[PDB]
């Protein structure tokens, strides 16, 4: 795998957006490789409801968290809208699905990242964007500006992203929480240390949507 990936280059990642109150991360992150995975395919990128996801993944918990594998088996089994046809309100509502036609994607799958291992996660970035979960109630990360990320941080791990490239020295992140925080929305996040969970337990669970 080279040197560099970098998705949002390949036309491959939407713009930034943010998740605001809501702890629907877990639906960003899902969407993201969503996102992805539809335009490596099928040479279209598209916008896709993260709304959706909060609103019917019903092993996830709305507004108060959930599971990015989760939401990606919601999509594999059923399929996802259009973002503009299921627009992000911010608040769980019941799940519209049906009442908004067919889907616009589905995707085939959902596969985890062997986990605690650098290599795993960065093999998986070089084919597209990945869901990935780290800790990021510290302030060190919330007050993020740019730069290589190296924490201070744990590993208790409370936030979805989505990786969406890396380099030597940093796997690069899409946040959720809008283009005014970090570089542009993202953050690019030390690799390479020997920390077995990552930094920020950066290694800790990770998932991609398998689409044929
Ligand atoms: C993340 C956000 O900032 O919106 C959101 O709070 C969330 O979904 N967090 C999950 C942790 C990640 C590891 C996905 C979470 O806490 N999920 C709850 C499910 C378990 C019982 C922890």
């Amino acid at each position: 795998i080279p040197e560099y990936v970098d998705w949002r280059q390949k036309g491959a990642v939407t713009p930034v957006k943010n998740q605001g109150s809501c702890g629907s991360c877990w639906a960003f992150s899902a969407v993201v490789t969503i996102e992805g995975i539809i335009k490596i395919r099928t040479g279209n990128l598209n916008e896709y409801s993260e709304q959706e996801l909060l609103d019917c993944d019903r092993r996830s918990y709305g507004c108060n968290g959930g599971y990015p594998w989760s939401a990606l088996q919601l999509v594999a089994q059923y399929g996802i809208h259009y973002r503009n046809t299921y627009p992000y309100e911010g608040v769980q509502r019941y799940c519209r699905s049906r009442e908004k036609g067919p889907y616009a994607a589905k995707t085939d799958g959902v596969r985890q990242v062997q986990p605690y291992n650098e290599g795993a996660l960065l093999y998986s970035i070089a084919n597209q964007p990945v869901s990935v979960v780290l800790e990021a109630a510290g302030k060190d990360f919330q007050l993020y500006r740019g730069g290589i990320f190296v924490g201070p941080c744990g590993n208790k791990v409370d936030h979805a992203v989505a990786a969406v490239g890396y380099g030597p020295n940093y796997i690069l992140i899409k946040n959720s929480w809008g283009t005014g925080w970090g570089e542009n929305g993202y953050i690019r996040i030390k690799r390479g240390t020997g920390n077995s969970y990552g930094v920020c337990g950066l290694y800790t669970s990770s998932f991609y949507p398998v689409k044929n």
